[PDB]
């Protein structure tokens, strides 16, 4: 039972390390390259912690989230590259750097629920950020592209505060508020994608503008 | 409340999952994939609606979160299984997604049951493994490997049906987990040979996948 889960998680970790390695080889950006090798290091260290001592559920939960964050973060860096936009790449990279820092904290303190939750919210931030930046590249409207950048910049700043103060509930909630704004913006761009008029274009723009103003509070 | 913020967030996640499912329903080109993507859309809308009517039940909120995440995964899995161009890859992924839809309905009907939640969760993990196997096999163009990967996934479909239909059996749960372990060992063998240079590594990868199928079938 527990033996089976441990075998399974070691395989997931070995696979996450290869996925990170592959992305490290494919990328054209030195920051992405550095981070993909860090994600690879983390998956390897996880496989080796589970190997030595599979019997701690704290450690198993800590290492499982790190593995899932890696899988997500690698796909997130690859998707952010697929846009060809250097600023998209750099924003995704700053969020992945924060996730790696929050993973290190989880590794050092696997019994802390606040530290685990901080990494977990940063993984959700990465997911939202990549959705926003991908939706914005499909529009080719320059103002929408800039507003989506503005939203993601706010998320980076708020994810840094969470990473550095995982037990603050107001800081945690400030990030959640920005993710809500980001998804409201994504949902407005998608509903415009599947519609007709440039009336819908300016409608979508106004909703994204309103989302950024909400986040800015 | 913090709960109020989480509920707002999950309603948006659900709205977004419904659109992703719709988009995949429109693009596909296989009628079974189309039918399933519309079911994944329906499940996301019903989840948005249940959180709206009552955000206060932690069982309901957990039941609905897993469904949304399964939808996100299942849609990417059907899309990835179509990108192979192979009608059998398509059909195997579809059978697993159909099982996940059935297991989601059971979760909706019984959100307080831990066994039923875990059954949906293991089937979502099965979908993840199955697509990794079928994608790695498409990379190789070796006909035997592609056939062994199909055999592994067919075993997972059969074992996922048994989990779906008997969520409280521990032996059946473990039987699926054992198959997923075999599938990941096979994926790991294919990717490690995809990297290497030694052209004997193809036959080495093949023999490790053969051994993985043997373990699964036990």
């Amino acid at each position: 039972s527990r033996e089976l889960i441990a075998r399974y998680q070691i395989l997931l970790a070995e696979l996450a390390a290869i996925r990170a390695d592959i992305a490290a080889e494919r990328t054209g950006d030195p920051y992405v390259r550095k981070l993909a090798r860090e994600l690879k290091r983390l998956a390897q260290e996880a496989a080796e912690e589970v190997k030595r001592d599979p019997s701690s559920s704290d450690v198993n939960m800590a290492l499982l989230l790190i593995l899932l964050m890696i899988e997500l973060a690698v796909r997130a860096l690859e998707a952010a590259e697929r846009t060809g936009d250097p600023e998209v790449r750099e924003l995704a990279a700053e969020l992945v750097w924060l996730a790696v820092e929050a993973a290190e904290e989880v590794q050092r303190n696997p019994s802390s629920s606040d530290v685990w939750l901080a990494l977990h919210l940063i993984m959700l931030a990465i997911w939202a950020a990549v959705a926003a930046l991908e939706a914005a590249e499909r529009t080719g409207d320059p103002e929408v592209r800039e507003l989506a950048r503005e939203l993601v910049r706010l998320a980076v700043e708020a994810a840094e505060e969470v990473q550095r103060n995982p037990s603050s509930k107001e800081v945690y909630m400030a990030l959640l508020l920005i993710l809500i704004a980001i998804l409201e913006a994504v949902l407005s761009l998608l509903r415009a994608e599947r519609s007709g008029d440039p009336e819908k274009r300016e409608k979508a723009r106004e909703r994204v503008r309103e989302a950024v103003e909400r986040a800015e509070e």
